[PDB]
């Protein structure tokens, strides 16, 4: 419901997949699903900004 709290949950993921990168490596299955999952939330900043007419730019997570 909040943006900011949307980038850090990014950042974290971020952060939680260079962790992943070094015990596994960038090829293990796991780490390009996450990397997926990472881009997803990436995408949810660039979908709710291009739409910003919408009240899911609030409600992204959580209905009002």
């Amino acid at each position: 419901m909040n943006v900011t709290k949307l980038n850090d949950r990014i950042e974290a993921k971020k952060k939680e997949l260079i962790y992943l990168v070094e015990k596994y490596g960038f090829t293990h299955h796991k780490v390009i699903s996450f990397s997926q999952e990472l881009d997803r939330l990436l995408n949810l900043l660039i979908e709710l900004k291009t739409k910003k007419k919408r009240y899911s730019l609030l409600e992204h997570h959580h209905h009002h």
